[PDB]
RNA sequence: AGAGAG
């Protein structure tokens, strides 16, 4: 499982991440949680629960070790 | 399971929530209930059954306790 | 199950619902049936079979009891 | 199962159908086949295999008995 | 199973096929193979692995035998 | 399985692929890993985790053997 | 957030 490798690191190394969404919107934050369906993003003040189905791409601040 | 503590908790506390849809359209209100597939939002007196497949992000009012 | 309650109640009541589609399009009419994948809507004497995957939000005209 | 009722009739009564798609495109034809994933449309000369996932709505030429 | 006789047959006969994507973009070519999730199209010398979730419609050259 | 062959072969060969996204967006880089849900792409020293649900087409630079 | 595909 890359996805889970990727995301748990980005989570415990508190990396800043841009989340690109399906529509083109770009969100920036830190991942504080994830399950099979959803990502929990700390992003500009707020806790936003993102549906994985609406995410296109994670562009990390610093590249992850996998 | 974060999705489900997120949703149940913002439901118990009538947190005011911004739901952003996949299309960009954004909706505002409170979650009356949810199941596997759908989120019942009240939106100023009014009921909207939203499919979660049409939902991108929950941005609640202040931060819940997970 | 909120979806099925919500949806059998609007079918029963013969409620006028706005169905916003994923593209923003809006239909209106009344529900005549559903299954796990589809909603049959009458909208001006015409039956339209809508897939639930293309639906965003059902906004009914009087809130529902569930 | 409405979906299958609907579609098998529209198929054996050779009804003309507009298929509205997720993007708004409108296609017109007769259903010559369907499986769980796909619809076979006779539509302006050609046999087009449509993915159900890309279909929003079937608007039949004459309303179906269900 | 229509999808699968459709695809295998247009693959055996290098039928020229218009694939319309979900976005409207349309692509033209021949199907080299397919699996559960993906259609290998050759498109003038060139290989494109397309996810079927990104595909709306197959419009082949003349009509195949199903 | 064509997808996994296709994709392990471009990962092996270190091929330059264009990945067209569902929105039309184009990325380019090379595949470093995949799982059943995601592709890890390096595109200019940066790792991007793309979901397969957001991918339309992988257009590689030299056709693949499968 | 009222529908004809590069």
């Amino acid at each position: 499982n890359i996805q889970d490798q990727f995301l748990n690191q980005i989570r415990k190394e508190n990396t800043y991440v841009t989340v690109f969404l399906l529509n083109g919107f770009q969100l920036r934050g830190q991942v504080k949680g994830f399950d099979n369906f959803t990502v929990l993003l700390e992003s500009e003040g707020k806790q936003q629960l993102i549906y994985k189905h609406a995410i296109s791409t994670f562009a990390p601040q610093k590249n992850v070790q996998l």
